[PDB]
């Protein structure tokens, strides 16, 4: 029985969610080629609106932030506007939905952004090219200077306040698998020697400062943050990343967030660094709202909150293959597996 799954939770004074269940931010690269939201994705979003909150897939916050096709962007008035469509609709069918803010970093492409810089912690590039993609090799960042920086907070700033007009309930900040933010928190991609590089207080500097930001211009009711205190998505891994983990998730817990979210795909997966698997080191350093995800079950995710380990569980790839994933659980019904050959349709 996962009647858990079905509590009300308030997540705070301004936000009560009907059930446990998350949609997982998930890229498909459906926008039109001008990067707004087409009636196809108001579509797709309205659907899942029996979710207790929608994450929406990773949204650009200005153009230099792209690294992959037709991902929708919330720094143009046509981009707010069509936003406004999906967020209408997920209301009206009785739904919340945050948007996920991102900002590529190193993983940005610039085929994108005709032929601009790639902006990074540091001039570290990346192995490969974009997926799905005809020959577009990752190239080396040039590393963000202290004005670049200021320049990324405020646009992170703007892309929160255009999140009003757009009419989601609030923003998921992208912290998360190896992309802007997240390249500060490692040292890999952070060789910084700088005010924003080096120890855990400066490497936590921009992702505070972000979620600062935001916090002034929507309030910390409205604001979550995901993270990936592991590595291993286009990032190499350091046995020193945790201790920066470490200092930024009590700073993290004084915010008093919506709710912190782990951004992995397995979490039944220990990591060395971490000491056993990415939530249960999160839950043993934070002590507030927690976002669960990775491979699980309706089944394991439930036996999961009644012990404690998350409060919140958002579910990804299960939620492509079933729009009514939340109905069939309910219901006792059989699932669809995902298989990656969905992602070519928009349903
Ligand atoms: C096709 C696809 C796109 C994804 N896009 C995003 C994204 O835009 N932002 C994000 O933080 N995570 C993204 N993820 C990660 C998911 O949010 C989630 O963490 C992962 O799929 C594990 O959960 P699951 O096992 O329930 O699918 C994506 C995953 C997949 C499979
Ligand atoms: C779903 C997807 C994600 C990235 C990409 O480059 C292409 C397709
Ligand atoms: C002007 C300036 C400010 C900060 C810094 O780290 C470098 C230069
Ligand atoms: C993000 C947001 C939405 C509504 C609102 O009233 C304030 C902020
Ligand atoms: C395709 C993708 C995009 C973002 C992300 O966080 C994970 C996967
Ligand atoms: C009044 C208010 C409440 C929440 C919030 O995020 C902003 C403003
Ligand atoms: C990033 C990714 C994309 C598809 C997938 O099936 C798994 C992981």
């Amino acid at each position: 029985s996962v009647e858990n799954l079905f509590d009300t939770y308030k997540l705070n004074d301004t936000i009560t969610l009907k059930n446990r269940i998350l949609m997982a931010p998930l890229t498909r690269c459906m926008a039109d080629a001008n990067l707004v939201p087409t009636d196809d994705m108001v579509a797709y979003y309205a659907r899942r609106a029996e979710a207790g909150l929608i994450i929406s897939e990773a949204t650009i916050i200005r153009p230099d932030a792209q690294g992959y096709p037709n991902t929708p962007g919330i720094f143009t008035q046509a981009q707010i506007a069509g936003w406004r469509k999906v967020t209408d609709a997920v209301h009206a069918n009785g739904g919340k939905i945050f948007v996920q803010l991102w900002h590529t970093g190193r993983v940005a492409h610039p085929h994108f952004f005709g032929g601009g810089d790639v902006l990074a912690p540091s001039a570290q590039k990346i192995e490969g090219s974009v997926p799905r993609m005809r020959e577009l090799t990752y190239v080396t960042p040039k590393a963000v200077t202290v004005e670049d920086i200021q320049g990324l907070v405020r646009d992170y700033a703007k892309a929160a306040e255009n999140v009003i007009e757009a009419g989601f309930d609030g923003v998921e900040i992208h912290g998360a698998n190896g992309y802007l933010i997240d390249q500060f928190l490692h040292h890999d991609s952070n060789r910084r020697t700088d005010e924003y590089g080096g120890t855990p207080v400066n490497m936590s500097r921009f992702a505070l400062e972000v979620v600062d930001a935001i916090i002034a211009r929507i309030g910390h009711d409205r604001t979550g943050l995901r993270i990936s205190p592991g590595a291993y998505f286009n990032m190499a891994s350091d046995s020193r990343d945790r201790v920066v983990f470490d200092y930024l998730l009590p700073e993290l817990e004084k915010r008093d967030l919506a709710f912190v979210h782990i951004g992995i795909f397995d979490d039944s997966i220990e990591f060395d660094y971490l000491g056993g698997t990415a939530s249960s080191y999160v839950r043993a350093h934070y002590g507030k709202t927690l976002v669960g995800v990775g491979s699980y079950s309706a089944e394991t995710a439930s036996k999961a909150i009644a012990e404690d380990k998350f409060d919140l569980i958002a579910i990804g790839r299960p939620f492509i293959a079933n729009p009514d994933y939340v109905a069939k659980v309910r219901n006792s019904e059989e699932l669809v597996a995902y298989s990656d050959e969905m992602l070519a349709s928009l349903i």
